[PDB]
RNA sequence: UGUCAAAAU
């Protein structure tokens, strides 16, 4: 069997819908545009709409779509991707054809793979941010594309009620921390600041819905992103801390999800904020009492004995002599309670670190 | 002793 059967019998969709036709479509296709093979193939693949919005959405013709985009010069391109735009928004929820569509954002001329990204701002966007398929799509989008074509999702997300709903969900939480870290990784190289702005937009949202936000079974990564950043959104990870955690700090050591959240931020903040944090501890059977005999507030206990061992070793000695005192007064609390906290492993560990460092 | 943590052959 060659390509000149397959033409010959107008049988390209027989093939495609197979696996071992399509590979040898794929294996045999000609890379180079003015092969005649190629034309002839290219022509048979998009000369009707539907047959190729269909093999786009086959579980094996989408690998052949993926190949002619893998060859396809600007002529080529252009064809294809007003055939996509024609149903972009069931192509991103499909199983088979969002990877076209992935592939078609990484591998079209940027005005074209633009005008693409363009098409789905006044589409359902959460809906399209939640799928498990399409999520994808917009992550290819925000992670590829230069900002411009995508800045309608920085608007959209400005929304708080957007937010909440894309954040708290399994799929685009994912989809908040990649648009965040896109717009922080850049703007260091900037000189008119244009991204930052950008990203307040967005951040300013995050800091006003973060006690929801750091409470929830999904939206918590997204709140232990910012404050394990570092450098690039120390600022909000900053007010984050200030606004939220600071007299909140008993209540959320205690809950489910947002004890993460408390144990990243004594994990990963400036010292005046540790300082902060350590005296509404240590200052209200008191709360450090209370966090030794939780379930969910003994981890938070670990992580100030961890982030006192390692702080000791510190430059300023003074921030390193109130390390000590801290440690010290957890250590003399537990050496009060062991008898009990022994009973539970809650307290075997707290212990055996406590012991680690005497 | 604590989290549902990302879609094809």
């Amino acid at each position: 069997v060659t390509l000149q059967d397959v033409l010959a019998n107008d049988a390209l969709v027989e093939f495609a819908t197979d696996k071992n036709g399509c590979r040898f479509l794929q294996e045999h296709y000609p890379t180079e545009n003015d092969n005649d093979v190629h034309q002839k193939l290219f022509r048979k693949l998009v000369e009707d709409r539907a047959i190729f919005l269909s093999l786009c959405s086959n579980m094996f013709g989408n690998f052949f779509v993926q190949r002619v985009l893998e060859c396809s010069n600007t002529e080529e391109q252009e064809i294809l991707t007003e055939h996509l735009a024609t149903d972009l928004y069931n192509l991103c929820l499909d199983k088979s054809a969002c990877r076209v569509i992935q592939l078609a954002i990484q591998k079209l001329d940027v005005h074209l793979a633009t005008r693409l990204s363009l098409e789905l701002r006044d589409t359902h966007l959460v809906r399209l941010s939640i799928d498990q398929n399409g999520n994808h799509v917009i992550q290819k989008i925000v992670k590829t594309l230069p900002v411009s074509s995508w800045t309608f999702l920085v608007d959209f997300f400005a929304d708080d009620d957007n937010l909440i709903h894309v954040c708290q969900d399994k799929y685009g939480c994912r989809v908040i921390q990649s648009t965040v870290e896109t717009l922080s990784t850049d703007q260091y190289a900037q000189c008119y600041q244009h991204r930052v702005i950008l990203l307040r937009s967005l951040m300013a949202g995050v800091t006003r819905n973060c006690t929801q936000l750091a409470s929830n079974e999904f939206a918590n990564y997204v709140v232990q992103h910012v404050i394990k950043c570092g450098d690039a959104l120390a600022v909000y990870r900053d007010i984050i801390i200030e606004q939220c955690l600071l007299q909140n700090l008993l209540s959320m050591s205690q809950e489910k999800y947002a004890s993460h959240v408390v144990e990243v931020a004594f994990e990963c903040a400036p010292y005046r904020l540790v300082a902060e944090m350590m005296n509404e501890i240590f200052e209200g059977r008191d709360a450090l009492d209370i966090l030794l005999f939780h379930q969910y507030g003994n981890y938070v206990v670990q992580q100030m004995i961890q982030t006192c061992v390692l702080g000791q070793n510190a430059r300023d000695q003074k921030q390193s002599e109130m390390y000590g005192m801290w440690l010290e007064k957890i250590h003399g609390r537990v050496m009060r309670n062991a008898h009990r906290l022994e009973r539970f492993s809650s307290g075997k560990k707290i212990i055996e670190a406590l012991q680690s460092m005497s």
